[PDB]
């Protein structure tokens, strides 16, 4: 589809089994969501945007759809004010800007 | 243009007659620049990020060049790690999401 930006651009991701509303965010290099359980062993990481950083957990190879697009990439979970999607998750979809 | 997102989507824009780097970042509401002077009165706002807020001047009916397009808007102004075009002028050039 095509997203306008009028209004923060929200969808629906599922995870773990779970649905959840996550941010299109092209200003993150990463995926990170709010504190959550995840399987498999993770590794500690420090990340930085506006206001400084936050320490999160790294888990790689998570199965994630974007709205009824299956992508594969590394997700990071931890105290992070919203749920958001990143650049090594939008490449997967095929998402790009344009103007 | 069309742009993806394997590598950072980072544009030139000129304001004030200087040429800057500045990040496509649909994740940010507002569009916030690195301490600069800018001309006329500004007012304070508080945005806050994924490691928490920071203070910066607010600045109105600014003009600016972003990939040739000319937008005249808000800009803020403060101690961002990098210069970030946000919503309120990605609208303006007509930007939007595709996948
Ligand atoms: O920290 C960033 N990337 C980092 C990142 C994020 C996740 C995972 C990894 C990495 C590392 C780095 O890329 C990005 O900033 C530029 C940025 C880019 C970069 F390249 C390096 C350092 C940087 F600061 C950041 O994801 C923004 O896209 C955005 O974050 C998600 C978000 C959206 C909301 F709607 C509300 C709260 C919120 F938190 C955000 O902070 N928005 C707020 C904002 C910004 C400017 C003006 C006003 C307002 C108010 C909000 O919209």
């Amino acid at each position: 589809p095509q997203i306008t930006l009028w209004q923060r651009p929200l969808v629906t991701i599922k995870i773990g089994g779970q649905l959840k509303e996550a941010l299109l965010d092209t200003g993150a290099d990463d995926t990170v969501l709010e504190e959550m359980s995840l399987p498999g062993r993770w590794k500690p990481k420090m990340i930085g945007g506006i206001g400084g950083f936050i320490k999160v957990r790294q888990y790689d190879q998570i199965l994630i759809e974007i709205c009824g697009h299956k992508a594969i990439g590394t997700v990071l979970v931890g105290p992070t004010p919203v749920n958001i999607i990143g650049r090594n998750l939008l490449t997967q979809i095929g998402c790009t800007l344009n103007f």
